C-alpha cells in the first residue's frame, strides 16, 4: 500500500504545516501537525476542556463506530517549546492520504496549553519520531508509521515541505519525480528516539565550506534550525546589525536586510537553504527588526534540522531494520 497528502503552511511564514487525517467512522477529518520530532498521535476532541477549544475542529469517538476506548490509557507530553497536552486514549481507524491504520491509538487531548488554544489552524499532532518515545501508559502505543509499515511497498516515508507553498507526505514510496540529482543517505541514530545524523558541515553564503560534525535530529515539528553557538555567530556576522536580543529570545536582524543562504552537509553532498528560506518576519506587528531563522541551539541539548532546513529538501524517512535517513536538492 502506499498513500501520498499534501501539507499546507498554516500562516504566511511557514511556522508550521498541516496535513488533513481521517479518524472514525464515518470519518471525522482534522488537520493535524506531523511531527517527526514526537511519537504521539493526539487530537483536540469532544473531551478537551471547552475554555481551551478556540477554532480548532475536534475528534469526537461517540460518533465513530470503530473507536474503541483504550481501557485505562493515559497520556502526557512537554515538547522543547514548553507547550504541553494530556488525556486518555481511543484506537480507532485512521487513513492519511489513501492509506488506512486500523486500531490506531488517538490520543484524545483532556487539557492543552495556552499556545494550543491560541492556534485555530492546528487539530493535533501526529507524531513520526521512534515509537519509544510515545507517551502512553501504562502500555506504550505505537505510531502510524509503525503500524503502517509492514503493509507499505516500501517502509519509507518522505517529507517535501514547501516554502512559503504547500508539499506533500509520501508513505510508502519514493517519487523520483520529486527531487533533482540523487538522494544522499546517512545513518541513524534512535538511541534517542529521534531521526538523530550527522552533519558533516556547512557554508554561509558563497564562504568556503567547514568540515566538521554537527549531531542532531530532523524534526518537521520544529519551525527554525538550532545549530551550535558557533556556527549561528559565523552566519549572523555576515549579516549587518544582526545581533542575539535576550530580551526577544534569539538574533534578530534588520527587516531591510538580504540574507545569505546557508549549506548543510550530508556526507559529501550539500543542501542549500536560500536566504530568504531564514527570514520570520518582524519580531511584532509593524517592527523594522526580524526574527532570524537560525538560532542557537545552546541550552535545548540538541542541533535540531528544523522544516527551515528541511523544506530545502527532499527527505526520506527510511525506516528499514536499520533505519538512514536520505536528503536530495530539489
Ligand atoms: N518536534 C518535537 C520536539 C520538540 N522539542 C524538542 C526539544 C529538544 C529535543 C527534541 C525535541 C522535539
Ligand atoms: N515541536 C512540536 C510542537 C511543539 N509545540 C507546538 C505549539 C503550538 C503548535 C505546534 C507545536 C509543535
Amino acid at each position: 500500500s502506499t498513500g501520498s497528502a499534501t501539507t499546507t503552511p498554516i500562516d504566511s511564514l511557514d511556522d508550521a504545516y498541516i496535513t488533513p487525517v481521517q479518524i472514525g467512522t464515518p470519518a471525522q477529518t482534522l488537520n493535524l501537525d506531523f511531527d517527526t520530532g514526537s511519537s504521539d498521535l493526539w487530537v483536540f476532541s469532544s473531551e478537551t476542556t471547552a475554555s481551551e477549544v478556540d477554532g480548532q475542529t475536534i475528534y469526537t469517538p461517540s460518533k465513530s463506530t470503530t473507536a474503541k476506548l483504550l481501557s485505562g490509557a493515559t497520556w502526557s507530553i512537554s515538547y522543547g517549546d514548553g507547550s504541553s497536552s494530556s488525556g486518555d486514549v481511543y484506537t480507532d481507524t485512521v487513513s492519511v492520504g489513501g492509506l488506512t491504520v486500523t486500531g490506531q491509538a488517538v490520543e484524545s487531548a483532556k487539557k492543552v496549553s495556552s499556545s494550543f488554544t491560541e492556534d485555530s489552524t492546528i487539530d493535533g499532532l501526529l507524531g513520526l519520531a521512534f515509537s519509544t518515545l510515545n507517551t502512553v501508559s501504562p502500555t506504550q502505543q505505537k505510531t502510524f508509521f509503525d503500524n503502517a509499515k509492514a503493509s507499505l511497498d516500501s517502509p519509507v516515508f518522505t517529507a517535501d515541505l514547501g516554502y512559503h507553498a504547500p508539499g506533500t507526505y509520501n508513505f510508502g514510496f519514493i517519487d523520483t519525480t520529486a527531487y533533482t540529482g540523487s538522494i544522499t543517505y546517512t545513518a541513524v541514530s534512535t538511541k534517542q528516539g529521534f531521526w538523530e545524523w550527522t552533519s558533516t558541515g556547512y557554508a554561509v553564503g558563497s564562504g568556503t565550506f567547514k568540515s566538521t560534525s554537527i549531531d542532531g535530529i530532523a524534526d518537521t515539528g520544529t519551525t527554525l534550525l538550532y545549530l551550535p553557538a558557533t556556527v549561528v555567530s559565523a552566519y549572523w556576522a555576515q549579516v549587518s546589525g544582526a545581533k542575539s536580543s535576550s530580551s526577544v529570545g534569539g538574533y534578530v536582524f534588520p527587516c531591510s536586510a538580504t540574507l545569505p543562504s546557508f549549506t548543510f552537509g550530508v556526507g559529501s553532498a550539500r543542501i542549500v537553504i536560500p536566504g530568504d528560506y531564514i527570514d520570520f518576519g518582524p519580531i511584532s506587528t509593524g517592527s523594522s527588526s526580524c526574527f532570524g531563522g537560525i538560532q542557537s541551539s545552546a541550552g535545548i541539548g540538541i542541533n535540531i534540522f528544523g522544516d527551515v532546513a528541511l523544506k530545502a529538501a527532499f527527505v526520506v524517512f527510511n525506516g528499514a531494520t536499520t533505519p538512514t535517513l536520505g536528503f536530495a536538492s530539489k
